[PDB]
RNA sequence: ACUCUGGUUUCUCUUCAGAUCGCAUAAAUCUUUCGCCUUUUACUAAAGAUUUCCGUGGAGAGGAACAACUCUGAGUCUUAACCCAAUUUUUUGAGCCUUGCCUUGGCAAGGCUA
């Protein structure tokens, strides 16, 4: 009956001036600065407190495809398209240390909430389990027929998963030094991934249809469609919406509770002269959920934020 | 002056040493700056953080070798020649009477002495 009243989400700033697209985006914990990985094969460090920027991080030797900001020290994890997963210390401006074993360029990364590990998304398929602080590594993941899009982990039950290229959403357990479950679900490569708030069901999404799964056991959620294009990102909020990157630069708002979403949102962020096709690739909602850091193939980084209006419709 | 207490070198194991410098203390890795450079290992020389070698120090525990050598804190740690006490204690002077209070017993006060 689409209950709980959605509210609508707009705009609220416009960034640019990255040399290249931006890959992947991050935010501090206490939204202090901010910082997207990016195409121009430089980390970029945006602080966004004003409007502003960060810094600017050197040393990769190809575009950064992930990035992770970790609780307890300021060491930013680095992966990229040069295969080196690199979690960077920021303490004296330089490096932490370079995780190895990555036997192709890494798609994705993580970091476990409680346990001190290192998770990546390996484009040779493998998925890399890192007992980390000790320059250690954990445990290789296997058994996605394509390459992993994405990882997700957590300090619950073995819930792991790795979001694969071969259509199939992976799912490990860890604990074991083994895996979970295999989900069939998705009919297509899924390259969404999210951790809903509520904790209970492991979002995914996929071109195809998007695939909610309520677990711990193996049980699932619900199908989330309506929304057909390539799908770039999936990203739950604390108020029940979820926004949906797309390739083709559709972000579709999701009211989940009520079974279907809260907006489809279709709007043109194109920067100067050169547009093609190039959509949004990744998305971040903020802390307190008042604004969204929009990164984009385009290189701009746009926060959404809402004009507190009425509204509420219906379909 | 009596008695109970009762010691030194070496070899291992387990902890601590972001230490007043573990006195004349070596090497490696990474983020960069630089040197020369035809690519790499080596490599020129500065910063920072990450470390290993030769060491080394403190405490506790387990051994042997001369150990029967000596230390130890205390415990009541029992001695006669000769000259001396006018500010501290063994050569050093107190008592009586009267009144009031207290159930008396007793206490307080004043006076008397030579």
């Amino acid at each position: 009956p689409k209950p709980q009243w959605h509210p609508p989400w707009k705009l609220y700033r416009v960034i640019s001036g990255h040399l290249g697209w931006v890959r992947c985006i991050a935010v501090e914990p206490g939204n202090q600065w901010f910082v997207t990985g990016s195409a121009d094969r430089t980390i970029k460090i945006w602080d966004l407190a004003s409007g502003k920027l960060k810094l600017s991080l050197t040393g990769h030797i190809s575009t950064v495809r992930g990035v992770i900001v970790s609780t307890r020290s300021p060491y930013l994890f680095s992966c990229g398209e040069d295969k080196q997963v690199k979690c960077w210390d920021l303490e004296y401006n330089k490096v932490i240390r370079h995780y190895h074993g990555h036997l192709s360029a890494v798609y994705g990364l993580d970091l476990h909430p409680t346990i001190d590990v290192l998770v990546t998304c390996s484009r040779d398929s493998t998925a890399r389990i890192w007992d980390v602080r000790t320059k250690a590594s954990v445990h290789t993941l296997s058994g996605h027929t394509n390459a992993v899009a994405t990882v997700r982990c957590q300090a619950a039950e073995p819930q792991i998963i790795t979001g694969s290229h071969d259509t199939t959403i992976r799912l490990w357990d860890l604990v074991a030094g083994k895996t979970r479950v295999t989900l069939t679900n998705h009919k297509k490569s899924v390259r969404a991934v999210v951790l809903h708030p509520r904790h209970y069901t492991f979002a995914s999404g996929s071109p195809d249809n998007i695939k909610q799964w309520k677990f711990p056991d193996g049980s699932f959620i619900q199908n989330l469609s309506g929304h057909n294009a390539i799908i770039n990102t999936l990203t739950v909020n604390s108020d029940g919406v979820l926004v949906s990157g797309a390739d083709n630069g559709t972000m579709h708002l999701w009211d989940w509770r009520t079974g279907y979403n809260f907006q489809r949102v279709h709007a043109a962020a194109v920067q100067p002269g050169s547009l093609d096709e190039s959509g949004i690739f990744a998305c971040a909602f903020d802390q307190s959920e008042s604004r969204l850091l929009t990164a984009e193939a385009d290189k701009t980084i746009k926060v959404y934020r809402e004009d507190d209006d009425t509204a509420t419709e219906e379909t």
